[PDB]
């Protein structure tokens, strides 16, 4: 019977299907099919409440591993029994480079939220910083920003000169600066950008939209996920990524309880093989997302140039390359799992105010 994996489409799903989905299906004799979504838990909640679950494995935001575990949607793993050791025998829990954020999480890749511009359209002045993203005088034009508050509030505060620490024990220091007053400042900063006649905002929802909007000249700068910009660059689109105040984030799979392949063990078998050392390394032959396992990272580095063409080195494009980390923010999934409802109410009220004050 087939196992249904849910992911984000475009270049990301392609990297997964080619890197580890199709190889897993061929090795196990369990078909592995892919469904596109745009994140969150609303679809799976609807399926679960209807008693009509068709999804088996979901590629999810870090915060949704926590929420989906707490809501009883996802299966709590027994990590070293369920996931494969590294080839040298290292247990999975010691090969994955840090701890899981929830008992329902297993890592796949690391990715960055950053921004890009179209070097052929932007003009002679070139954006170089997150402050430039917000600078409508030096860089007039529309911006594309993510539809949700998550990531936007962080970059807004850093653009306001509030300091992030990057990764360290306890998470990024930025989040202690995101209580009520900090959230209000961040909302005001986004509102300012989106209401400026020399700015304005398109809210993106799907990962392919930022590179497409830049390729077509619809915005001058767009936030997005670095792998989506990387894919467009490798297709010949003259985008340039800016890594100042990039947000380093961690992605996971979760196993859906009571999905079609749950009781018979088929979904778990697929998941264990997809998240193997070889599987996670294989995905990085296609997209600039870093494998979660130390063993997979070592394979990629030893195998450079690791890109599918046997020519392009992948390490300099990774979210975790030292050059790309110089001013990064580390995403905090507990913050968003805990606070997204309260914050989203204010965020959506801000967005509704943009329209009610907009004159055609
Ligand atoms: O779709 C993408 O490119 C990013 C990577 C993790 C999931 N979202």
């Amino acid at each position: 019977g087939a196992v249904t994996v849910v992911s984000w489409g475009g270049a990301y799903t392609e990297s997964q299907k080619l890197g580890y989905g199709d190889p897993t299906a061929a090795k196990l004799g369990i078909p592995v099919n892919w469904v596109d979504y745009t994140g969150g838990l609303s679809e799976i909640k609807a399926q679960k409440e209807a008693g009509a679950i068709t999804w088996d494995i979901m590629d999810v935001y870090a915060k949704d591993t926590i929420i989906g575990c707490d809501e009883g949607i996802f299966h709590e793993f027994d990590f070293d029994k369920d996931f494969l050791p590294a080839p040298d025998g290292t247990p999975a829990s010691q090969d994955f480079f840090t701890s899981m954020p929830s008992k329902c999480a297993v890592g796949n890749i690391l990715y960055s939220w950053n921004f890009a511009y179209n070097d052929a359209k932007i003009g002679d002045k070139k954006p170089k910083s997150i402050k430039d993203f917000f600078n409508t005088k030096k860089f007039p034009g529309k911006r594309a920003i993510y539809k949700g508050a998550m990531s936007n509030l962080e970059i807004a505060l850093v653009a306001d000169g509030v300091k992030a620490s990057g990764a360290q024990a306890g998470g990024d220091l930025l989040y202690r600066k995101m209580e009520g007053a900090g959230i209000d400042r961040a909302l005001a900063k986004i509102k300012k950008l989106c209401t400026d006649p020399n700015g304005g905002c398109v809210f993106w929802n799907a990962g392919a939209q930022p590179p497409e909007l830049l390729a077509n000249g619809e915005v001058v700068m767009a936030t997005g996920w670095n792998g989506r910009f990387f894919n467009a660059q490798m297709e010949g689109t003259p985008l340039v990524q800016v890594w100042d105040a990039q947000i380093l984030d961690y992605e996971y799979f979760a196993l859906v309880k009571d999905g079609p392949g749950y009781a018979d063990g088929s979904a778990m078998k697929v998941l264990a093989e997809m998240t193997s050392t070889e599987g996670l390394a294989g995905s990085a032959k296609y997209i600039a997302y870093a494998p979660w396992r130390k063993s997979s990272i070592a394979i990629m580095e030893a195998g450079e140039p690791w890109f599918k063409d046997g020519k392009t080195n992948m390490v300099p494009h990774m979210p975790t390359a030292p050059s790309n980390l110089k001013s990064h923010i580390l995403m905090n999934p507990d913050y968003w799992a805990d606070n997204q409802d309260e914050i989203n109410e204010k965020w959506e009220a801000m967005k509704a105010g943009l329209h009610h004050h907009h004159h055609h």
